[PDB]
């Protein structure tokens, strides 16, 4: 019925939303769709749809879009782990995307800016609204959250060199792999979106292994502040 | 039951009123998600064309809101490509045997470029209609040459990248939206065929010549369906 509430939550990794199942620990109904599994319950009368994507822009681009179209969410809430790219932002810390823009996008062979393409724009905005709702429950909550860009591509960055292109060219502050996708694709419904990400590494040499040892305890971070937003929507 | 629905998908604007003039019948428009879809009725099936917009997120949201919206059950992709091997040259049809996501990386993680967990490195097309598409190019005198196409979110022009597309894929041309409209039927278990005129191995000219010889192939593929 159109008279329920529905709000999508993404992750792009089944360890981002294993957290959010149990954070909300109502009964959901699996219903597979386009190669994903969706997790249909009902919490404090909202249907909540949640899933996670698989890794990268298309897997993401497509279960957003599955959201949207096939089960009728009206906002999207996605919360996963992201490379961090400034000093001030540590392992486990909290940002929220204001803006994304895909890093990879490269047709500067025809004069377009790097990240730009026809049609589009360098910079994808998310809700006004939920990112206010975000820093209400963080100051509420005492936990620091940081807002900026952050930049979306299909590669897991552990380069210096590629860590100093996204500062330079887009002044980002974390690298993932769907957010900007995610951003895109409710642009384009007009849907409220709000990105939410936990550190999980630094995006250089290293950021495998750190990536490893942290992937959890972050994904456990950003699931717990998403349901902290969802229980004041 | 259920008639048959037909997705029609051009990777360039240009291609598209060669396709909807060609069908000859009435189109109506539909806007969804930034993207407009062309919807007529062709010998009894739903065609349902639209530009794929440029690049993989953009191509994959036109493709997935074609299904999940007008309910296509088959999807057939137009385009233009670059060649990236000897044996190819300006105005070849391709059929795009398998395709790849060129610039997906995850060594990291010791993963092999083109790979993501619970994916693959190449996408699969449709035996049926890749053999459809065979039959077709013999009826109008086109020799259709069979590859493996790399897509990605950049321009592919030097001469490191090209050679690297053939070293570590073998694919044998390159364009960005045709393994995204790929992999997302293979999601949905929607028969799919990408199709390839070559472009270099005048652009505006070579791109109005080859919508109309598109056109000309997708209207006998759909004959035959
Ligand atoms: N360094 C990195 N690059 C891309 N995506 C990530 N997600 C977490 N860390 C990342």
């Amino acid at each position: 019925s159109h008279m329920v509430q529905k709000i999508g939550i993404l992750g792009a990794m089944r360890e981002e939303i294993t957290p959010i199942l149990e954070l909300f620990g109502v009964d959901f109904e699996e219903i597979p769709l386009g190669g994903n599994v969706f997790h249909k319950g009902v919490y404090h009368n909202k249907e909540i749809i949640v899933a996670y994507s698989k890794i990268g822009k298309v897997h993401s681009t497509l279960t957003t879009t599955s959201m949207i179209l096939a089960f009728g969410v009206q906002k999207v809430l996605f919360s996963g782990v992201a490379g961090s790219l400034v000093k001030d932002l540590k392992i486990n810390d909290l940002l929220v995307a204001i803006q994304l823009v895909q890093h990879d996008v490269d047709l500067s062979a025809f004069d377009h800016p790097l990240g730009f393409i026809p049609e589009s724009a360098i910079f994808i905005e998310t809700s006004e609204s939920l990112n206010a709702l975000a820093k209400e429950v963080a100051n509420e909550q005492h936990i620091v959250l940081k807002e900026g860009v952050i930049a979306s591509g299909d590669q897991f960055v552990h380069s210096k060199e590629r860590k100093e292109f996204l500062v330079s060219e887009f002044k980002a502050s974390a690298v993932e792999m769907e957010g900007a996708s995610v951003a895109f694709v409710c642009q384009k419904f007009g849907v409220p979106c709000c990105v939410l990400r936990s550190i999980s590494d630094n995006a250089d040499e290293e950021a495998n292994m750190s990536f490893d040892a942290f992937l959890e305890k972050s994904a456990q971070t950003s699931a717990k502040f998403l349901k902290s937003m969802v229980d004041e929507l």
